[PDB]
């Protein structure tokens, strides 16, 4: 496989979410972090959603992106500067 970059995955992730819909409303009694895919690799996540059909699952992945996205941008912004 080719060489992967944090900026590349960050762009693919961010846009991935912006592309997906947002008419969700399953919010009930609060509960969605029931799926911990933090370990899943960017390739695994994107892949799963690319070849999956599970609502809850799909959501989990997307959520794992948004999370590691704001964090990646935060830590990066803090690490960038000297």
């Amino acid at each position: 496989r080719p060489k992967m970059t944090p900026e590349q995955m960050a762009k693919e992730m961010s846009e991935f979410l912006s592309r997906g819909p947002a008419v969700l409303a399953t919010k009930a009694a609060a509960g969605t972090k029931k799926y911990d895919l933090s370990k899943w690799k960017y390739a695994e996540l994107r892949d799963t959603i690319n070849t999956s059909c599970d609502i809850e699952l799909l959501a989990a992945c997307r959520e794992e992106f948004h999370r590691r996205l704001k964090v990646y941008h935060a830590w990066k912004s803090k690490n960038k500067k000297r």
